[PDB]
């Protein structure tokens, strides 16, 4: 009899966002890999990180990250900043399903709530605070 209290979402929050990674690797190969990697490393989460459309920021050398579940989103920002040699004054924003995730969440929490059907979490990054601008 209790209502499910549905959490509000931003207007732009959209599932199944486009990533070049997903265009370049067939779904079932991604899914098979994601299942396997979750079993092999259960306290890590597999993450794809890609530059958002229209972003003006350096590209990462590598898209696939195997991340300790307890690492925070904030700690992950700092890791990515270093990987792309951001300057102190440079901005960095992450997006999951078009929405900036909470800096204080763990990567495991983010994964739990937002992983896709292939068992990966997808994060886009940008110099801008709105995905795709």
């Amino acid at each position: 009899a209790e209502f499910v209290e549905v959490e509000p979402e931003a207007k732009q929050e959209i599932g199944s966002m486009k990533f070049v990674y997903k265009e370049e690797h067939p779904f079932e190969k991604r899914r098979s890999e994601g299942e396997k990697i979750r079993k092999k490393y259960p306290d890590r989460v597999p993450v794809i990180v890609e530059k958002a459309p229209k972003a003006r920021i350096g590209d990462l050398d590598k898209k696939k990250y195997l991340v300790p579940s307890d690492l925070t989103v904030g700690q992950f920002y700092f890791l990515i900043r270093k990987r792309i040699h951001l300057r102190a004054e440079d901005a960095l924003f992450f997006f999951v399903n078009n929405v900036i995730p909470p800096t204080s969440a763990t990567m495991g929490q983010l994964y739990q709530e937002h992983h896709e059907e292939d068992f990966f979490l997808y994060i886009a990054y940008s110099d801008e605070s709105v995905y795709g601008l």
